[PDB]
């Protein structure tokens, strides 16, 4: 009905003398002894330039009227699986992106009702073609004609209320599109959840564009080709290294706080004591939190992972991508500046001295901690993205954030066990740290911050 | 050559007082007393926003003097750097700054004979009541004042291979009524605002997906809890039939349980579960030690009207713990198969659905995501009631939720290690399947994490 039906490009059509297979990635559908015409209708759906009425007529020409009605009933089964694209030629093509697919041609009242483009719909270049996408939609709109882009630009630029019955004349005057083409285009836009028939919704008003997009995309064999580029430990920044103490963990396995006691007594302490946190305390903290316990290589890894490290915290598929930069503003045995921590050698190498840029970062952390007292150490957790981006297409950054949270909890518990003053940070400036430390922001950028010091008795 | 219109930023506040003049922004403010008439005329025309830098310089030179004109031309670059000046090609497009240390560089004329293409991170969307082109790699935001610019961007994105202006500009000038000079100004602005790629992207950026880079750029850059009554401190009880959970003596566990160092050094992801499933008392102790409610309090002087807030064994941004735990049980000691919801204040379990094929589908998804090791015993699904946290944090809300999920993962790992359980986090799951299972709005509460728990073999 008022749409041209085409099979999804990922669908494979296996033609046998007495059976027929339609193969997708997740599932497949096989049917035995198909009468001709049904096979002809499926072949022309693979061609994908006919209407449902035309396909039903093709079935009826060879099989009969009852078989045509049966095929008309059968087609919605394939529509539900998301195997059938709906197009207004040659203007736009909706391809499904999710199962349990449903297309709903709206009532004619849309022509006299105020509408607007969803603020979650966005136009971008998928590869070599312009596409309209939305997290609120189970469809993906390939734009075949730039005049559709002009229509979208006109109505997004339009006022809050767009009434088709009154404003369609301006569109027919500025563009060469016919009225029926425009009505089909707007109908498909509304049906693919790209348009708002209602004025506003209280549940989605709280959501931001990037937040909702990230939530929808992350919540739904590769090879590490750049393994030589991204090693397990980051190459040494500066060879001048300050050693850190290594505590005997066997004695601390009995001297330290009980896990239950540490969990029940942990609190965020932002008022630091007068005696700053010592370098030995920082060394013990880093050794108990983010050290390298052992370096291993899987005996049979098809992904060419090579060497991977084990650390006190977990990470998705190993591939520990977190570096710790202990920016020191006030330490007992160290001068002010930004440093970098190496987990395998248990050393810290300086990155920058006490420049007003490092001071800007310190001031940001101090304001984010509530301006209770002057920070002593600020650990900045940075993510070398090339470590795991190859293995996870969409779920990479959420995994990185969850690892940052794990590291936050470990920091909290260890600092509570060491009578320190821990406090996580909500967010920071990634470009400022990219400038201070000289990093490739598309290859390694800061993703977390934590404030650490000494707590008064 | 200078070919852009300078306007005052809409985000900037102009304080016009007697004998003084103030330009107020969020990060910085610039005040100046005794302003000369030429500077005043230039600032007024910048408020108008219809002159180029050369025109403003000439006006300042005619009103205050030539040296004063040069001084104003030097001074205006500092205001441009702070992101206070928008650059527009009227009436086609206006670039507004969105980041400090702002800089606009008119590209060399060679761009007309060089192949270019639209950045795949540039996206058009409707913001407020106007069309806007944005990009995480750009320091600017383009307000599209004319739909013909949208048609140009559509033709450019639709165009295949490389687009060379010198060869293909004739088709754009013939299909649309835009003038050649207007088209060159538009393309110059697009190239200068990092919206166009003259090089084949880069190997480091190819690793990045659109949504990941957008989220990373937006998150890593007093409100009032108006809807507090809709999103309370504990979620309202789903079903009145409630199963109680065992409360362990935490004063005794404060000395009997293993040390924190022992738990951190012994912890590991265990996926091979025992033949004897995890009991209900173990699940109760686990939930009581991980995500129970310890106390309900109210801030003595809270201007945000936060109201009631709870304390819990794990930390969370600004308190207001918005995470709920649904323990989907496939095989437990004294609990039938089905989905449940954990109430931490009463320390209870309330059923949500029985062993339906969709609960089994969730179990199958978790089992495949955990490597198909034995059979899963309990799967905790961590969900986030967004309305409790979204009011306070606009952009960093979801990142805070993910970090909270990570904190809860680490707490689960440590407590399960201390209790000789079999913990294992899960990378991702199906949020819409869980939304279909439990009658919840996915825009108000949706699954954001998964964890698998069972018993470890001796
Ligand atoms: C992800 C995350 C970010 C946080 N960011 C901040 C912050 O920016 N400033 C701050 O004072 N506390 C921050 N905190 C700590 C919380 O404010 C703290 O958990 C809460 O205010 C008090 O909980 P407590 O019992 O640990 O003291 C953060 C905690 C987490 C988990
Ligand atoms: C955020 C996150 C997600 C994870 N997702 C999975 C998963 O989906 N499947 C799985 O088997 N393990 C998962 N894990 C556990 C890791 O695979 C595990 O840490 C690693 O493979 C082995 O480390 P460990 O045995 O020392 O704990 C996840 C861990 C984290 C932190």
């Amino acid at each position: 009905d008022l749409f041209t039906l085409s099979f999804s490009p990922d669908l494979s059509i296996a033609s046998e003398a007495e059976q027929l297979t339609l193969q997708s990635k997740d599932d497949r559908l096989i049917l035995e002894h198909p009468q001709p015409g049904l096979r002809t209708a499926l072949e022309q759906l693979k061609q994908g330039n006919l209407t449902l009425a035309q396909l039903t007529e093709l079935v009826s020409e060879q099989d009969g009227v009852e078989a045509g009605i049966t095929f008309a009933s059968e087609l919605e089964k394939l529509v539900d699986l998301g195997w059938i694209c709906h197009s207004v030629l040659p203007l736009i093509t909706a391809i499904p992106i999710a199962k349990d697919y449903e297309l709903n041609v709206p009532d004619s009242s849309w022509q006299t009702t105020a509408i607007a483009l969803s603020r979650f719909a966005f136009l971008h270049q998928d590869l070599q073609q312009l596409v309209l996408e939305s997290p609120r939609s189970k469809s993906k709109l390939v734009i075949l004609d730039w005049r559709v882009g002009a229509v979208i630009a006109k109505l997004a630029q339009s006022d809050r209320g767009f009434i088709f019955a009154t404003s369609a004349d301006s569109l027919l005057a500025d563009l060469s599109l016919e009225l029926e083409e425009l009505k089909r285009l707007f109908a498909l836009l509304i049906a693919t959840q790209m348009m708002d028939l209602e004025p506003e919704d209280e549940t989605i008003t709280q959501w931001k564009f990037h937040n909702l997009l990230f939530h929808h995309y992350t919540r739904l064999l590769p090879v590490f080709e750049h393994r030589d580029r991204y090693p397990y430990v980051k190459p040494v920044i500066s060879t001048q290294a300050i050693p850190l103490v290594k505590p005997d963990l066997t004695a601390l396995a009995t001297t330290d706080m009980t896990l239950t006691e540490a969990i029940e007594t942990r609190r965020s302490i932002r008022e630091y004591s007068d005696q700053p946190i010592t370098l030995a305390q920082l060394g013990e903290f880093l050794y108990r939190c983010a050290r390298v316990k052992a370096v291993y290589t899987l005996p049979e890894d098809p992904m060419q992972v090579g060497e991977s490290t084990t650390r006190p915290y977990p990470s998705g598929g190993a591939l520990y991508e977190l570096e710790i930069y202990p920016l020191v503003h006030q330490c007992g045995d160290l001068a002010a500046g930004l440093y970098h921590y190496q987990p395998l050698s248990h050393t810290l190498h300086p990155v920058a001295d006490w420049t007003p840029e490092v001071e800007s970062l310190v001031y940001d952390a101090w304001r984010a901690t509530g301006q209770q007292s002057i920070p002593q150490i600020v650990l900045i957790i940075t993510a070398r993205f090339g470590r795991l981006f190859w293995k996870y297409h969409d779920i990479a950054y959420s995994l990185i954030l969850k690892h940052v949270g794990v590291l936050y909890q470990t920091f909290y518990l260890v600092a509570t066990a060491m009578q320190l003053a821990p406090s996580a940070i909500g967010a920071g400036n990634t470009t400022k740290f990219c400038q201070i430390a000289g990093l490739n922001p598309d290859e390694e950028a800061s993703v977390g911050e934590f404030s650490l010091g000494a707590a008064k008795p």
